[PDB]
């Protein structure tokens, strides 16, 4: 899995505290090794939400699978109750992109899963 | 819906403005309520383009529909001119990619629009 | 086609020659005229990857078919190769995001390839 985070609040010091504890979470609940889950967080980014700069969030997450029936609601839970505690953005200025992505389509050291 | 700019030429004051003024534009050509419109500016990055280092734009667009027909096409007359004007990036170097996002795959307060 | 790379290592003085290679490789790859490749490279990104900070990489590479058959094993093998070498980035911490995007669904310069 794959979880990318641009959020417009300025860089915090537990940058990767925060993005570990996000990264076990989201193994767990996908049903993955956490040996495969990549993370990120770019902070300081120009944002607007409702046409405001108001703290907001967008987020990507990608996975081989893993994102049938409630899984994407229960993702978006996991990760915007994270973002909430972690960063202050309320869970109403996160939006959170999602991609099942066939395996041959992801590429990891120097193949792809497919 | 969500537009995010990735530009190679330096950042700008008047991002927010740039923003705000997009975030209302998009919101009319797509008939979504602005409440929903989510937008970044991230400037300074690293790109090429044609080979070469002159100014140059990625831009990610997504909607939950909204982008049937001609709908692409206006919303990338829309975007290119803005920016053009805005960062003055040339058209002939931005480039767009689109998403028709389905419902249960956007997250936003803490589950998804499905 | 578009290639964006996220990075957790610090920025390189060389990132437009390192981009201008990858450009012309994966123009020739593709089959695609360079003068339609994109690309940038986001460097100092807090990532985790296996749970750790190590250096790790994120890629994004779009094109406009041309991702048929062995090519996203084949472009695999080039962007680590590429990455490895010359951000010292080991190829089993490098993801990369695949996507074949129709061509109306691709913005330049004030419309579509559509």
């Amino acid at each position: 899995p794959l979880i990318n985070i641009q959020a417009s609040v300025p860089a915090v010091a537990d940058a990767n505290s925060l993005l570990q504890e996000l990264s076990s979470k989201l193994a767990e609940l996908l049903g993955k090794p956490e040996k495969y889950v990549m993370t990120s967080l770019q902070c300081g980014v120009p944002m607007t939400f409702s046409g405001n700069t108001e703290p907001t969030c967008y987020v990507e997450v990608k996975s081989i699978g893993a994102l049938d029936g409630s899984r994407t609601q229960e993702v978006s839970e996991l990760v915007c109750g994270h973002i909430e505690q972690n960063l202050g953005i309320p869970a109403d200025r996160i939006y959170i992109g999602f991609e099942d992505v066939p395996a041959r389509l992801w590429g990891w050291n120097g193949s792809t899963f497919g």
